[PDB]
């Protein structure tokens, strides 16, 4: 969730918003090791409850999400549910377990391609145009997560736009993303720079990845 | 409907065969003006109704067609309705009226393209990876017609099945056609050469498109 004043500018100014709990678990083997344990279920349902208690009567707010990275647990399932009883304005999407599972009311996957398959086991990421009508599935696909901006980059974002345009169910995608996570440091003469990871002596670190 | 001796073979040898009533009414505009008209509806049941009597014990028949290109209108329904009921061990379907009226359990365009819409008014031609998708849609897809094979031809053949292959519900088509419906001639030393549309003072006439 934001500082409360962004919600306001984007009804202000007219911005859907998609409004999202402070849960990420991505670094856990497996990802949903927490999220699926009962004994965590107090921790995230604070932060999914917290959440909608505070933003809900925001018009830029049109979607609840469940956080991320944090695999499919039956948690998600218990806040998905009591997210759809207690605001039934709103969709809630969630795309961590596969962007498709049942704790989720849009298919919304990370870095999908637009044609090429890529059929990691357990999570897939099909084909955008093939996930829309792998058999029992009605659908709609929004990429929470498509075309990574890291440096030089953008390649190929005339294709998701062509098939966006093509396919009724293929409603768009929010792009990774908006501004490079840099920090400005200072060399001996005073003069400022961008700095990424490991310039403040942070170890381990991902390096230019914040960017 | 085929010489009976057909099915026997295909039984036998093993083909999947859908077995077509004996309705076409291409020329009429619009295309529905008899199949609509309740007046035809006992002439085209007994195209159905005697076809169904017929070659209904074949294993090789596996889905029953209403016939081509005599647009969509009532008496297709009704007797669609009427094999529904009376042989629920095989799947109708119907080109007519745009490839997915309620007359077909399938899907079944005709020369429908792989990635490249036709949006004709009425009876538009999507794309078949996009008609798969289409809000609320949920049958199979199978080209009743597709891959025209007129004289040097079957340019893109290869696209069809890279789609068949990615695409769960895209399940095939069937090829137009197998065989030129070119007729023998003579001449003066009693040469045998291949005729076609006009070649025996046939007019009006379509020359080439018998091939
Ligand atoms: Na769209
Ligand atoms: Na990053
Ligand atoms: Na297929
Ligand atoms: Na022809």
């Amino acid at each position: 969730p934001n500082h409360p004043l962004w919600y306001t500018l984007c009804d202000r100014y007219g911005l859907y918003v998609v409004d999202e709990a402070n849960i990420e678990t991505h670094g856990m083997v497996p990802m949903n090791r927490l999220t699926d344990d009962p004994r965590w279920l107090p921790a995230m349902s604070e932060r999914v409850t917290r959440m909608v208690q505070r933003d809900r009567n925001h018009p830029s707010v049109i979607i609840w999400s469940l956080g991320t990275e944090s695999g499919h647990g039956a948690n998600h399932d218990a806040l998905y549910r009591w997210i759809k009883s207690v605001d039934p304005s709103r969709p809630v999407q969630y795309e961590g377990g596969g962007a498709d599972t049942t704790a989720t009311d849009i298919i919304c996957p990370m870095y999908a391609r637009v044609d090429e398959d890529q059929p990691f086991p357990a999570v897939p990421k099909w084909s955008i145009k093939k996930w829309l009508s792998l058999p029992g599935e009605t659908r709609p696909l929004i990429l929470c997560e498509y075309a990574h901006a890291m440096g030089n980059s953008l390649g190929g974002f005339a294709k998701y736009w062509q098939a966006f345009r093509q396919y009724p169910r293929l409603q768009g995608g929010f792009v990774w993303d908006w501004v490079d996570q840099s920090l400005i440091k200072y060399d001996e003469n005073g003069n400022p720079w961008s700095a990424y990871g490991g310039d403040f002596g942070d170890t381990p670190n991902d390096r230019q990845f914040c960017m």
